[PDB]
């Protein structure tokens, strides 16, 4: 059996464009000229983005085209902007009722801003004392690239227990965004002078501080 | 569009029969009876596993079982093996211009004890707003399996626009943590009477409300 081959790197840079093949057999690509270009972002839904080799879907962007050459279909995504970043399968109709994959492609731009993350920290809320239980969430959000870490304090002294921080998902922007969490007794929280999240990114390092004051 | 409502996360142990859905809204009910099932594996591509409701493309084994018993589309894994741990999308051809995929349904083969998620809102940090910025942040933790749903509602209102879910991460505890954020400006903030933050998994749904109120 087979798959279908796509190359695994189709990077540009904005404004330009790239150009990723798909390449069958005479018993799929070549033959049929049902050849489909999927779109996908990390483990979110795909969609058809090119379907009959090449055609214009409505609400799918002016500038993704597809050729035919063969044994061989080709996506040329022309302009390249940030969120063109996706996975890009191809599927090619075989006989008797079965549509093959490929390999797929990971699309990759350059040039795209960094940014140094905006940090908000939340102290307990309210209820979440009534229930006795107290959290503190540094949002670690618009960031670029998606390396950050986290610190969190005690009082000048550090905190390395308590906290889980998740790792950084990828937004609306193509800029990724991140938590963490100090989960603590309202005991703690109450007893110290204020509790800090430090979040580092690319040199830039930023500290926000929490002191019981609150309004919650 | 997103018109394909899949459960967020299905599990069972070696032996158990899985049944996910894709339940279509309104529009074309009883008029694409032609909803097809696809498997990604991480790191693989969609293997299409059914196709025109029941149909078992090439090579399919007899388990995977399909029906669509009415606006429901039900794929059934009728005997769990390890290697059916995967995303499944279904999909339906809605005229020529429109292919539509499920939100996707993750299946687990259960490592770990189930354990639905503690869903905590936290409300705009005073201080933020004496910045004039407003932001929420929904906090879901200690879920298993990881794979979970998050709605937001501005009076029982879909808060389709300024919303940032993130993705499981693992925890120390072996368990997921996920996060949505939601940007608002202040005016908008008073200018509502509730902000509720709900959670799908796995038949367990948890939605938390939260209000304005003041300090200043």
């Amino acid at each position: 059996p087979s798959a279908l081959t796509q190359p695994p790197s189709a990077s540009g840079s904005l404004g330009q464009s790239v150009t990723i093949s798909c390449t069958g057999t005479s018993s799929d690509v070549g033959g049929y000229n049902y050849v489909s270009w999927y779109q996908q972002h990390a483990g979110k839904a795909p969609k058809v983005i090119i379907y009959e080799v090449n055609k214009r879907p409505s609400g799918v962007p002016d500038r993704f085209s597809g050729s035919k050459s063969g044994n061989t279909a080709s996506l040329t995504v022309s302009g390249l902007q940030a969120e063109d970043e996706a996975d890009y399968y191809c599927s090619s109709y075989e006989g008797s009722d079965n549509f093959v994959f490929g390999t797929g492609t990971k699309v990759t731009v350059l040039g795209q801003p960094k940014a140094n993350p905006t940090v908000t920290l939340f102290p307990p809320s309210s209820e979440e004392l009534q229930a006795n239980k107290a959290t503190l969430v540094c949002l670690i959000s618009d960031f670029y690239p998606g390396a950050v870490t986290v610190a969190w304090k005690a009082d000048g002294s550090p905190v390395k227990a308590g906290v889980e921080t998740t790792k950084p998902s990828k937004q609306s922007n193509n800029k990724y965004a991140a938590s963490s969490y100090l989960s603590l007794t309202p005991e703690q929280w109450k007893s110290h002078r204020s509790y800090s999240c430090q979040v580092t990114h690319e040199g830039s390092t930023v500290e926000k501080t929490v002191a019981p004051t609150e309004c919650s």
